[PDB]
């Protein structure tokens, strides 16, 4: 069912989060999680892809399920971006792109003649036993949201 192995240490690696706090991965054992990397806090279409999922939490929670959002701005910026967005869910500060790396969203570009690497928008599914049975990678955010709501529901059932 898995569509990603991660690294087993990925499960441990303390996560920080908006608001001072830590969490794993394996913290999470038990119940459905959608984590979803995006690039920046506070720009338009992370914020757009943040106010979506937010609206949808009340789905997310009838369905079984967390979501964490995750980049590698600081817990500060985060605090300011849940903050000014009402955010009910945390993010991850992904300083040392230690999550994204395990999930392998950091992508490199040929661009302004070097090689360039960043986070891709992308969105996985994680099942209550901590396998990944689901991953969206170049996310579009026009209808992400909802479609990730879907396909949890489809799986969780
Ligand atoms: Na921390
Ligand atoms: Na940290
Ligand atoms: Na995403
Ligand atoms: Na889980
Ligand atoms: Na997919």
């Amino acid at each position: 069912d898995a569509v990603l192995e991660l690294p087993a240490a990925t499960f441990d690696l303390p996560l920080s989060l908006s608001g001072g706090t830590q969490t794993t991965l394996r913290a999470h054992a038990g119940h459905w999680l959608v984590i979803y990397f995006y690039p920046k806090d506070s720009t338009p279409g992370c914020t757009t892809e943040g106010l979506d999922f937010n609206a949808l939490l009340p789905e997310f929670d009838k369905a079984g399920a967390k979501i964490l959002g995750v980049s590698r701005d600081s817990v500060k910026s985060h605090d300011n971006f849940c903050a000014k967005q009402g955010f009910a869910f945390p993010l991850v500060s992904d300083g040392d792109e230690a999550l994204c790396r395990a999930f392998d969203v950091i992508k490199e570009k040929n661009m302004y003649g070097k090689q360039v690497l960043g986070i891709e928008r992308s969105t996985f599914l994680l099942s209550p036993e901590g396998q990944v049975v689901q991953a969206w990678r170049k996310v579009k955010v026009a209808g992400h949201a909802d479609a990730v709501l879907a396909a949890l529901k489809a799986h969780a059932k």
